[PDB]
C-alpha cells in the first residue's frame, strides 16, 4: 500500500457513515498503521470496535474544546507512537439553532465562537500539541465545505468557520513546511452523516448536487477516503496548503437548472 | 458638500487617528455629501473622535465596544434618537492580542487569541448588522476592511489571516441574507498602510517596502485611495455590486515572482 | 463637476442603446468625461455618430479589432484631435454563432476557438499596444468579462475560455503598464439583454434564473455597469489595478438558492 | 498498483527531465499500459526507446497544430486500443519572442494565437477526436502554471493560454462528466525542462520558488508523476474540473522576507 510504513491518527469516526470512517478504511487498505480518537464516553465502545476491525487498539479520548484533553491525547499516544506521520481532522460542531434560517437573524456571538473554536481552531490546536512527534514527510488533513467559498442557505456560520479552517490550512502549511510537514484539506461534496442531518434541508442540497454535479452522483466516503489516503501519503509530497475539491466538480458548474 | 452620497446617512466605526483607514473614508464620504455619525471604542478615544467628527460637520459621536452585545444595542438605541433610519455603516475594526502577531503561527496561536481575533475582526460586522437591520433604508450598503492575509499565508499576520477569511465569508452570508430587503454588503481588501494598529505587525515596514516595490502601480495605497473606494461602495453608484471583496492594493495581489 | 472632469476616454462596442458601452458612455458623460467612440463597420457608423453627438462628441472612428492596420489607423486619427488621453473602454466580444449552442466538446472548433480568443481577449492588449505612448499618467483601461470565465456555464462554451484569457490579460497588462501610471481592470457583469445576448441559447431562462437567485433579487442594468465603469476609469479608483470587479448583484457568491 | 487495468496515452515526452517522463514512470510503476506520442521525426527515436523501457511499443506521431494529425493518432491508436481510460496532455508552445520582455511590448496577434492554439485548444481537440474511445471511469489530465492566476514577468502570453486551459478543464469536466469522464489539471511549480529554458530568467524563478515554497524545495517530475497517476486513477473518482496545485504550496505564500 502507498501508506506502508505510516502511522496516522484519525479523529471524527462516529459511525460507518462518517467521512473519517471512509478515510480509515482506505488508509488501512493502503497499509497505514492507525490510531483513533473519540469525543466522549458515549462514543468509546463503537470506535474501539471500528478500530479493532482495522487491527488497532490505539483508541484515546479527545474533546477538542479542551486544551488539556488535546495534551492528554498526545501524552498517551507518545507511549505507543513516540513519533508518527500526521493526523486526519474530521470534526465540526455549531449549536443546532445556527443551521436553520436567515443567517443574520439566527447567528449569535456564542454560536459563532463555538463553530470557529471546534471546526477551525481545533485543527491548529492539535498541530501545536503533536508538533515535536511528527516525522519528516508527515501530512495533516482537514475536511471543508464549499460553504467556505459561497453563501449557502442554512449552512450559515459554519461557512465562516470553514473559511477560517481553509486559511488555517494555509498558515499551518506555511509554518510547518520547512520542518517537513504538509497540511491540506478536502472540500467534500454533500454526504449523508449524522452531522449533515443538522443542516435545514440537507436532503435538498444532497438532491441538487446529485443533479448538477458533472459526474452526476454524490461523492462517497470511499471517494473522500482515497483522496485523503493520497494526500497523507508521500505520493502527494508536492502538495501543501491545498483545498482539494472532492465534490465531483459541483463547485465549477453554474446555471444548469435554467 | 454635495456629491454621489448626497441623501445618505452613514455610520463610521474605527476612527482612532488621522492615519486610520476610517478617517480617509470619513474624509471621502463628507466630500461626496454624506451626513456622518461616528463611534469610539473607549473613553481614551472619545475626545479625539469628537474633534474629527465636528471638523466633518457631525455631532453624532457614540461609544461602541463590539466585544459587548449591550454596547452595540445601546449604540443603535441612541443612534435611532437622531437617525430613525440610515443607509448603512463602515466596519473598520480589527483586534488580536499583540502576542498573536509575532512569530511562527503554530507556535504563538492560542485558543483565546483565535477566539478574540475572530470575535472583534469578523463576528462584530454581523453583530452590528443584526442590531441595526430594521433601521436600514432600502439602498443601504455595509462595508468592512479585509487584507490579503485572508487569502495568502503572510508571515506574522498569523491568526488575523483566519479572522479575515471568516470576515470575507461573513460579507458573502450577510450579502445573501440581506440582499432581498435592499441591503448590499461588500469588503475592501486594502494594501498595507501605516496605521496605529499596523505598527503591531512584526516587520510591517518590510511588508510596506515589499508592496511598494512589486505592486503594479509602484506605490503604497493611501486612506484617500481606500476612502474613495469605500465612498463608491456605500453609494448608489455601486448598486450592482454585493458580496464582493474589492482589492484596493494597487494590484499587489495579482503579482508573483517580481525581482 | 463630476469625478471624470478633465478625462478623455475612448469607448468601443456601442451597437445600440441596450449596449453595455452605451450605459458606460452615458454615466461617464454625466460625470464630466469628454468622449470618443469607435464603430466596427459601415452599418453601425450612423447610429454611433448619433449616440456620440447626443453625448457632445463627433470623434467617431472605424475600428475592426480583427485588423492590426484598423487599430493603428484608429490611434493615428485619434491623435490628431487627442494627442494625449486617459484610457479606453473595451466592450467587444465575438465567437461564431455555432460555438454558443450545444455540448462544448461537440461544438468547439479550432477556428471558433481562435476567433473567440482573438476578438474577445487579444483585442484588449492590441488596442493598449497601439495607444501606449498617448496615455497620460493616471490613465485607466477597462474590459467586460462574464462569470463564464470562472465557471462552466452551458452553451457559453469557448467564450468562457476567451473570458478567462481576457481576465488573465487584465492582470498581465496591469502588471506591465502599472509602472508608467496606467491602471487596467475588468467588470464581470451579470446578464443583460443586449444585441449580443440574443445569440446565447436560452438567454431568457438565464435572466430569470439570475433574477431569482442574485442577492439583490434583480437583473443588473447598463446604468449599474456604467456607474462602476465610470468609477474604475476615474482617479477615485487610483488604488485598484489588475482587478475583475463582479457587477452581478452578488450572483457569483450564491450556491443552492433555487433549493 | 492503483492504475492496474487502465490504458493511458501520454503526450509531451521530449527528454528524461520532461514532466510527461515523470508521469509515464509513475503510471508504469502503478501498472498502467501506456502509449506515447511524439511531435515530429526528431523526437521519435527518444520516445520509442523510453516507451520500450516501460514495456510499450505503442508510439505514434501527433502535431496538435494539425486536426488531421490528431484524427490519424486516434485512427492508429484504435487498431491496438479500440477503448482506453484517457490521456495526459503535457504540451505547451509559444514563439520564443513572446517570453522575453514587457508583456504589452512583446505580445503579438500571431504570438497570442499560437500560444492559445497549442497550449489550450489542443487539449479539447484531443478529447473531441477520442470521445467515443473513452471507457466509463476515464480521466483526462493537463499541465498548467500559476501564470494563469498571477501576472509573472516574461511568462507573458503563456499566462493567458494557461488561464484558457484551466477554463477548458472546467468546460470539458462539465460536458464529459455525465458520460463518465473526469478532466483535471496539475498547476506544477517550476521544474528545469527543455521548454523551461524558453522563459527569460527561468533560473531566478526556480531559486525564488525553492526559497519561499512551504516545502522549501523545487518539486520533481516524480511528485507531479505521483499526483498525475492519482488524478487518472479510480482513487480520484470524486475529483473533476479541478486544477490541483503541485508546487509545494508556493501559490498560497506571500511576503517572505
Ligand atoms: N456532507 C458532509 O458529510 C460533509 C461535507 C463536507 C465537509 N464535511 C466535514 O467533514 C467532517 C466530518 O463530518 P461528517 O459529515 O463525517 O459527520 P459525523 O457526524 O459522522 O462526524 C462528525 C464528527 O465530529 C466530531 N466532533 C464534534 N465535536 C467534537 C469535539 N468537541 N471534539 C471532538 N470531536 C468532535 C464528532 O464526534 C463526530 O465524530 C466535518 O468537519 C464536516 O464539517 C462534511
Ligand atoms: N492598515 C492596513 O494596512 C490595513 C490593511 C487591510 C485592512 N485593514 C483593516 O482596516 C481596519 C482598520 O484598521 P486601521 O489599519 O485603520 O488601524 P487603526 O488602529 O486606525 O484602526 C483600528 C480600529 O479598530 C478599533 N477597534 C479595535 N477593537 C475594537 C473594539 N473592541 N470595539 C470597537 N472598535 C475597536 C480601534 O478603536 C481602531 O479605531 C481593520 O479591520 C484592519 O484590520 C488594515
Ligand atoms: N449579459 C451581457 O450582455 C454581458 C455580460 C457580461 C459581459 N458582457 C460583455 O460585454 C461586452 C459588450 O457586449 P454587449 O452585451 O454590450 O453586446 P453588444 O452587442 O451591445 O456589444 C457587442 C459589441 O462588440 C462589437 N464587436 C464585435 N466584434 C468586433 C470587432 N471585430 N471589432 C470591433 N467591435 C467588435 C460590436 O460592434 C458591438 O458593438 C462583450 O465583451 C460581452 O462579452 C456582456
Ligand atoms: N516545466 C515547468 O516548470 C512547468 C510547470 C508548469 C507547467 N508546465 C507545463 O508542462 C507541460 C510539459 O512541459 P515540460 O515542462 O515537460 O517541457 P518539455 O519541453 O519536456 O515538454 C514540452 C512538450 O510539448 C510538446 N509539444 C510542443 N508543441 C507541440 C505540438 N505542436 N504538438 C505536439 N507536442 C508539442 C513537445 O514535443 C514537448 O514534449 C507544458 O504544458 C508546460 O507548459 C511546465
Ligand atoms: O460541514 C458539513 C457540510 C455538509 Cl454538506 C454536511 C455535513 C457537514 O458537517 C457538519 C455540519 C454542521 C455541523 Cl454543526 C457540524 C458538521 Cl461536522
Ligand atoms: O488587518 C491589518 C492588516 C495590515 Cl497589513 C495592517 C493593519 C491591519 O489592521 C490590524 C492589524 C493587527 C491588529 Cl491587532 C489590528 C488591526 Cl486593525
Ligand atoms: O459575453 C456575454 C455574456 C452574456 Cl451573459 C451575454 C452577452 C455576452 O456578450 C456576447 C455573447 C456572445 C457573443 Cl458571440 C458576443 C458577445 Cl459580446
Ligand atoms: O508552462 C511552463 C511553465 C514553466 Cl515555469 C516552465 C516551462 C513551461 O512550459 C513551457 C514554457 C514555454 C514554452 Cl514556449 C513551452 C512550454 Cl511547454
Amino acid at each position: 500500500g502507498f501508506l506502508s510504513g505510516k502511522r496516522i491518527l484519525i479523529t471524527g469516526v462516529a459511525s460507518k457513515l462518517s467521512i473519517a470512517y471512509g478515510i480509515a478504511q482506505a488508509m488501512h487498505r493502503e497499509g497505514a498503521e492507525l490510531a483513533f480518537t473519540y469525543q466522549n464516553e458515549k462514543l468509546k465502545g463503537r470506535v474501539e470496535e471500528f478500530a479493532a476491525a482495522l487491527g488497532s487498539d490505539i483508541v484515546l479520548p479527545c474533546d477538542v474544546a479542551e486544551d488539556e484533553s488535546i495534551t492528554a491525547l498526545f501524552t498517551e499516544l507518545e507511549k505507543v507512537w513516540p513519533k508518527f506521520d500526521g493526523f486526519v481532522h474530521s470534526i465540526g460542531f455549531a449549536p443546532a439553532d445556527q443551521l436553520d434560517g436567515d443567517y443574520v437573524d439566527v447567528v449569535t456571538r456564542d454560536g459563532f465562537k463555538i463553530a470557529h473554536d471546534i471546526s477551525a481552531y481545533s485543527f491548529v490546536a492539535m498541530a501545536k500539541a503533536c508538533r515535536g512527534m511528527l516525522n519528516p514527510g508527515s501530512a495533516l488533513l482537514t475536511l471543508s465545505y464549499l460553504g467556505a467559498e459561497r453563501a449557502i442557505p442554512n449552512y450559515n456560520v459554519m461557512g465562516l468557520a470553514k473559511a477560517s479552517l481553509e486559511a488555517n490550512v494555509r498558515y499551518m502549511a506555511n509554518a510547518m513546511g520547512p520542518e517537513g510537514v504538509r497540511v491540506n484539506a478536502i472540500s467534500a461534496g454533500p454526504i449523508r452523516t449524522l452531522a449533515a442531518s443538522g443542516i435545514k434541508d440537507f436532503r435538498k442540497m444532497l438532491a441538487h448536487c446529485e443533479a448538477v454535479t458533472p459526474i452526476r452522483r454524490t461523492v462517497t466516503i470511499e471517494d473522500v477516503g482515497n483522496s485523503a489516503a493520497f494526500l497523507c501519503s508521500n505520493l502527494s509530497a508536492g502538495i501543501s496548503g491545498e483545498v482539494v475539491h472532492v465534490d465531483g466538480g459541483f463547485n465549477i458548474a453554474a446555471m444548469n437548472e435554467l
